[PDB]
Parts: structure tokens; C-alpha cells; sequence
């Protein structure tokens, strides 16, 4: 693999547009509705195939879900005068991240599946975020998910999905396999920053190569505040925007590993594609959408993980490229495809553009007077985005948590 990476500039960044129509999510209505009283639910994971295609199984749609029990009656997530505090609850959950799963006909109004794997399998306690595979026309399922605290391990773990007539469940998810960690040669390790980012496997067979890869969030390589700010970094910026604060500390990337045969059981690691040194600090759930012809990587981000000097809003960001190895460029000429609007910064986030068009959300805060807002733990409005070149476009929105099938197999 004799390839570069391509670098997410200052200079791309300086030309991302908060509320540009074409590239803005429509405003949550704060009355929306909550798929569970019992749990919260945010980073969703659809079921899907090598190639990126969303797969139902014998009529059933499946979503994964990083999930969490809402502490209506818990006496330890009290106000004072004993009231439940939703928003401690809620700003907690990551500590206590467990995949769930749903199951629906209709890609709508999901079914509690509930946990996927039982308590003590995974070697770490939290199960944040990855991506569900089907393997099988007999319903095997390879679950890649990261392992967090201690350490950042990316993992496997195989399971059966069985369905019956009007309900689905889940076989095996009984024994985790550790793929690989950040090695401090090309991906950050732990040692190198106590803040270091690994995470969120989204595995595919590239169509071209035949070959079995995936793309995950990590950090260039290197001790913590080492990495420099050289013009390649900072793109062909302006005059008058040569200041970049402490944009060392910004070191964010999109990583690259191949797989030794499709089993996926051994992975070698391999240089970034997307490299934001300078500029974001976390490129978070990479995944591809294969259309015409090309590469259409994208990658969320936040708002506050822009370096110094720099802003855009928390959304999905993307880039486009004819050769998996790139060069890319950013889409939209800035690299944001879907943002939220400025006076709802934070209503959603963990966008999944799907190859349908569909793009996913979870709904996190809505603004409702002052200092106050509603917090969601729910799906929000799927929307639809068109891909035309190196341009995208938002077309129209569906219901809450609308992510239906691409394809249906049988078992
Ligand atoms: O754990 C801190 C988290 O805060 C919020 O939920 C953000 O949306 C999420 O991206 C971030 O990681
Ligand atoms: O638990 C949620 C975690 O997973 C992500 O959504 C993607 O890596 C991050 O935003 C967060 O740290």
C-alpha cells in the first residue's frame, strides 16, 4: 500500500457555512415523540451487508442501538425535593452504554428486541459504538463494537439472528473477539494522550478490490501537542488567518485497516485516508457510501472539536473520491453535508447516511426557554439527502427513526 493520506485543511474548514439550506437539518419540533419510557437510546447502528446495504431479514428490519435505562424511580438520580433529574440521567449514559437491538416490518415504530450480548461478556463494561454485519443467509451476524475503559479496543463478537412471525431474537453473542488496539506508530495510543480517540468500526468488501476493510475514528500518531502545524495543515488560508491558537492539540483522522481474508478474524493496520490535524480533533463513526463509482466517505463531527480559529456545526461531514486510497476531496467544498441548524445546535447527532439517501439521528437537546431544553434519547426525523458529484443536497424528511431495508434476505 504505496498510498497518502488526504489532510482535512484549515483552509476547507474556513469555508464550512453554518444554516446553508441545502445542508442543514430541519428543526426538531420540541413536542416529538419517545420510542421508549424505559430506555434511552442514541447512536443507531441498521443492519447491513459488506457492500453497505441496508438488509432486512425474512421481512424484518433491525437496528442496533447504543442503549440505556432511563432512572425514572432510581432515588440516585434525584433533584433536591427528590425529583427525577432527566438531564443528569441523561448526560450520564455513556458511562453505561449497552447495544441493544429492535426489530420492525415497517422501519418504523421499533420493537424492543433488548441486549445483545448478556451482562459480563463484553471484556469491557461499556459497548459503545460499531457496526452489525450480516454474513449468512442463515442469519449469522458479526457485531464489530468498541471496547472502552479500560483502554480502546476494537472487537467482534458473532451471534445468530432468528426470526419467528411476529417477533425476532438473537443466538450465541457469547464470546468477544479482540481485533486490535492503536499501535502509536501511525494511530495515537493512550500512553501518547490520556484523551486519545479510537473507536467505531464500519467494516465493507470494496467492490474494486474484493478485499475486506474498515474504516474507524482514530488519532495521528504521535505524543500529545507534538504534532506541528506545517502549511500542508494549514491549506491555502487567507491573509489575515495565519493564527491557529492551540490547533496542535487537534490531531483527529479517519483510519484504515485490511483484513488478512474475509473471516475478518486478523486485521492489519494501514495508514489514514482523512487526516484533520489542525482542524477537528474527532472524526467519529466513519462509513462509505458506494455510488457511482466513487467514494463517499463521511464522518461526524462536533462544533466544540474544531481547533482554534475554526468552527462549523455538529452534523456529518464527508468527502468524495474515485480510488479508496484516495486523493479525496470535502464535500460541498468544505466537507459538511448535514449540520444543525444554529438555533438548535445540538438537537441531534451521530448522523448515518445511508445508500438510499436516508440519513439517521438521534435526537439529543432541543432549546426551550433560556438556559433550558428537552433532552431526546430517541430517533429523530430521517431525512434524505441527494449525491450528485462532489455536491450534496437535502431533499426531504420521513418520520422519526424511518430507516427501512434496502434489500431483504431469507433465512
Ligand atoms: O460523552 C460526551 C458526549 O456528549 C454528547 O452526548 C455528544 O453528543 C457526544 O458526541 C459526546 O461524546
Ligand atoms: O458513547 C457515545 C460515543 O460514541 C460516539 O458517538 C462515536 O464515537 C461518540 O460521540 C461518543 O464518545
Amino acid at each position: 500500500y504505496n498510498y497518502k493520506p488526504t489532510l482535512w485543511t484549515r483552509a476547507d474548514a474556513l469555508k464550512v457555512h453554518e444554516d446553508d439550506p441545502t445542508t442543514t437539518q430541519p428543526v426538531i419540533d420540541i413536542a416529538f415523540p419517545v420510542m421508549s419510557e424505559e430506555v434511552f437510546i442514541w447512536d443507531t447502528m441498521p443492519l447491513r451487508d459488506f457492500d453497505g446495504e441496508i438488509i432486512s431479514v425474512n421481512g424484518w428490519c433491525i437496528i442496533f442501538t447504543l442503549t440505556a435505562d432511563r432512572n425514572t424511580d432510581n432515588p440516585q438520580f434525584q433533584d433536591e425535593n427528590g425529583n427525577y433529574d432527566i438531564t443528569r440521567d441523561w448526560e450520564d449514559r455513556h458511562g453505561r452504554a449497552r447495544i441493544c437491538y429492535w426489530y420492525s416490518r415497517t422501519g418504523k415504530d421499533w420493537i424492543f428486541g433488548g441486549r445483545v450480548m448478556a451482562e459480563g461478556v463484553s471484556p469491557t463494561t461499556r459497548e459503545w459504538a460499531g457496526t452489525p454485519i450480516l454474513l449468512n443467509d442463515r442469519g449469522d451476524i458479526d457485531l464489530y463494537y468498541t471496547c472502552v475503559t479500560p483502554g480502546a479496543t476494537i472487537a467482534k463478537v458473532r451471534g445468530k439472528i432468528v426470526t419467528s412471525d411476529q417477533s425476532v431474537s438473537l443466538e450465541g453473542f457469547q464470546q468477544v473477539t479482540s481485533l486490535f488496539s492503536a499501535d502509536g506508530t501511525i494511530y495515537q495510543t493512550e500512553e501518547q494522550n490520556a484523551f486519545w480517540n479510537f473507536r467505531d468500526p464500519s467494516p465493507f468488501i470494496d467492490r474494486n478490490d474484493g478485499k475486506l476493510y474498515m474504516l474507524f475514528e482514530g488519532n495521528v500518531a504521535g505524543p500529545r501537542g507534538s504534532h506541528e502545524i506545517t502549511q500542508a495543515e494549514m491549506g491555502n488560508v487567507p491573509p489575515g488567518y495565519e493564527d491557529v491558537g492551540g490547533a496542535k492539540y487537534q490531531a483527529g483522522c479517519v483510519g484504515l485497516a485490511v483484513a488478512k481474508d474475509l473471516s475478518g478474524s486478523e486485521w492489519q493496520i494501514l495508514p489514514p485516508l482523512i487526516t484533520a490535524v489542525g482542524v477537528n480533533d474527532q472524526t467519529e463513526r466513519p462509513h462509505f457510501v458506494f455510488q457511482d463509482g466513487k467514494y463517499y466517505l463521511f464522518t461526524i463531527s462536533h462544533k466544540y472539536t474544531f481547533a482554534d480559529n475554526l468552527t462549523g456545526p455538529d452534523g456529518v461531514y464527508g468527502f468524495v473520491s474515485d480510488k479508496l486510497t484516495g486523493p479525496y476531496t470535502p464535500m460541498n467544498s468544505s466537507g459538511l453535508v448535514l449540520g444543525n441548524p444554529s438555533s438548535q445546535p445540538f438537537q441531534t447527532y451521530s448522523h448515518y447516511v445511508m445508500p438510499n439517501g436516508l440519513v439517521t439521528s438521534f435526537i439529543d437537546s432541543v432549546p426551550w426557554k433560556g438556559k433550558d431544553y428537552r433532552i431526546g434519547g430517541t430517533e429523530a426525523p430521517t431525512v434524505k439527502i441527494l449525491l450528485k458529484g462532489d455536491r450534496s443536497f437535502i431533499v426531504d424528511s420521513f418520520d422519526y427513526g424511518y430507516i427501512p431495508a434496502m434489500k431483504d434476505i431469507t433465512l
